[PDB]
């Protein structure tokens, strides 16, 4: 039929908003009605089981591109030439980019861009339960058992895993494309490394934000990839790196 432009439409019962992942109550209601992921333990840090300074003139952009900390992916210190005005403490002060949760068709939630984010801008930091080898090889089973449908290990070092199945932030919910347009980036921040989600190209406002699942990717099974992208490789899992054998 003839279509038309819709009449405005007001909800009744107040829709969720991205500061009620910071409120249990509310988040716990809204997940009963599928508004909202089911609930999980919001963290602002990893947990774990188990000197720095550049010649940036003080203050066009404070430690911009050019610091050496930056350079080598290190984070300042509050010992920083420019101070407060430091741009290259964002895992610190948690600089995250303006992102929202969504709910895709066939891949369960997202998170898009709420604003266009430059190449190179921060997203996220991907935090959660730092889990090593026998933490790790249990919890696989464990999953395993459970006919958990989604993933949420990230390596973080070579005896380092991250786990944000239970614990973590919205960084969770990133998804697998392969033509992606974010990547991982592993910071020194006081010593201790972490890891974010980057953009790598200018996304526009309203995109969602993917990445390549190297962790399912590499892995023995596969399943079926929902990506979209023109030159998608089908399933995700099964791959092998490229090798010269023999
Ligand atoms: C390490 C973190 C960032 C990993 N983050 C989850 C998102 C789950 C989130 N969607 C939800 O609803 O909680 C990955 C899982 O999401 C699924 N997923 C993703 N991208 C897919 C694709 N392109 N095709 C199919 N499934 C795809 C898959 O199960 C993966 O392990
Ligand atoms: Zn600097
Ligand atoms: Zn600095
Ligand atoms: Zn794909």
């Amino acid at each position: 039929g003839e279509t038309s432009v819709p009449p405005g439409s007001a909800l009744v019962g107040p829709s969720c908003v991205m500061d009620d992942f910071r409120d249990p109550q509310r988040w716990k209601e809204c997940a009963k009605q599928g508004k909202m992921p089911c609930y999980f333990d919001l963290i602002e840090e990893n947990v774990y089981l188990t000197r720095m300074q550049c010649e940036c003139t003080p203050l066009e952009i404070a430690c911009g591109e050019d610091c050496l900390n930056r350079l080598l992916m290190i984070e300042c210190s509050s010992r920083c030439p420019n101070g407060d005005y430091c741009s290259n403490r964002r895992f610190q002060r948690k600089q995250h980019a303006d992102v929202e949760v969504i709910l895709t068709e066939k891949k369960g939630w997202g998170l898009r861009a709420a604003k266009d984010l430059p190449s190179n801008t921060f997203v996220l930091e991907y935090c959660g339960e730092v889990l090593d080898h026998k933490e790790f090889k249990a919890r696989v089973k464990e999953y395993a058992r459970n006919k958990n449908i989604h993933y949420y290990f990230m390596a973080l070092k070579n005896d380092e895993i991250i786990d944000a199945t239970q614990k973590g932030n919205c960084s969770r919910f990133m998804n697998h494309s392969c033509e992606p347009n974010c990547e991982t980036q592993k910071w020194t921040v006081n010593g201790q490394l972490r890891v974010g989600f980057f953009t790598t190209k200018l996304v526009p406002s309203g995109s969602e934000l993917t990445f390549d699942y190297q962790f399912q990717r590499y892995g023995k099974e596969a399943q079926k990839c929902f990506c979209g992208s023109a030159n998608c490789r089908g399933y995700l899992g099964g791959e092998n790196r490229v090798s010269i054998r023999a």
